[PDB]
């Protein structure tokens, strides 16, 4: 079967994580974008919001199917019949905290490969975390990140929160 899974926490989802995303779509028939709870910090949107986001923004890609998932992504690669897990590398720094996740992932279910992805145009230069930060100082984002999500900061950063 040619079906991967893109799985991140996407929060929120950017120009540079679209990327991946398409450049993955255009290779194998059937992609699942997996929101991923799991993390080493608090998210800014929740998990439903993330995957709606993320929804609105690929609904014309046909082969795309956003979900959002309970247990570890190497189960969830599993059901889907996926053979292939995708990430982006933008910088050296990305290596180690990779290099762990795949190790991990190659002992649970060596059947499945980690692919990584260049950001090897001009989105390399931002992340999730300058988005979110510039964002929250009223600075333009729109060049980042798609209109829906663009919205979806000036939402979140009127409502009262942790932030
Ligand atoms: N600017 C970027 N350019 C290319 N690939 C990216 C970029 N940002 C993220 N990616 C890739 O897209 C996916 C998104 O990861 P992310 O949503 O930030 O969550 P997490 O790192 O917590 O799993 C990963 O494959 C990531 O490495
Ligand atoms: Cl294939
Ligand atoms: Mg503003």
């Amino acid at each position: 079967a040619s079906i991967a899974v893109c799985p991140g926490s996407f929060d929120p989802v950017t120009y540079g994580h679209l990327d991946i995303i398409k450049r993955g779509a255009h290779i194998f028939e059937q992609v699942y974008v997996c929101v991923l709870n799991n993390s080493s910090k608090k998210p800014l949107f929740s998990v439903e919001e993330r995957c709606e986001l993320l929804r609105e923004v690929t609904k014309d890609i046909p082969n795309i199917t956003v979900e959002t998932s309970q247990g570890l992504l190497i189960d969830y690669a599993r059901r889907k019949n996926a053979k292939a897990i995708l990430r982006g590398l933008r910088a050296v720094s990305d290596f180690e905290y990779e290099m762990q996740g795949t190790s991990v992932n190659r002992v649970l279910d060596e059947s499945i490969e980690t692919f990584f992805m260049m950001a090897n145009n001009q989105y390399s230069f931002l992340s999730s975390s300058i988005v979110k930060e510039v964002a929250r100082y009223d600075g333009s984002v729109s060049e980042f990140v798609p209109p829906e999500v663009e919205l979806a900061l000036q939402q979140k950063f009127r409502q009262g929160g942790s932030h």
